[PDB]
């Protein structure tokens, strides 16, 4: 497999959803908007997060997952509905990608 785990951390200063994988992912992430939401697509591997999403995760309403076919590779999208805007911050360590999800307050 690529992405071997996926975890969601909810908490009411950022919600954390972290990936992982045995290689380092390429990723793309970027917003969207009636209803608001965060996309993040996977290359390589495909991450599919659910039933993970807590009724009470702060940011989270929900998350939606699919993989599409290239030749013989593989892009996943991850679609996080949300509950509130977020400045989302996308980092990877290992093979682990983490991304927060945090409101309008970005630096303390």
């Amino acid at each position: 497999n690529t992405l071997r785990g996926l975890d969601v951390s909810r908490t009411g200063s950022g919600a954390q959803v972290v990936v992982t994988g045995t290689r380092p992912p390429t990723f793309t992430v970027f917003r969207l908007s009636g209803p608001e939401r965060l996309v993040v697509d996977l290359s390589s591997a495909d991450a599919t997060g659910i039933k993970g999403h807590h009724e009470g995760s702060g940011p989270v309403s929900g998350v939606v997952a699919s993989q599409f076919s290239d030749q013989r590779a593989s892009v996943g999208r991850v679609l996080l509905a949300l509950d509130k805007a977020s400045q989302y911050d996308v980092r990877a360590d290992g093979n682990r990608v983490v991304i927060s999800v945090d409101g309008t307050s970005q630096s303390v």
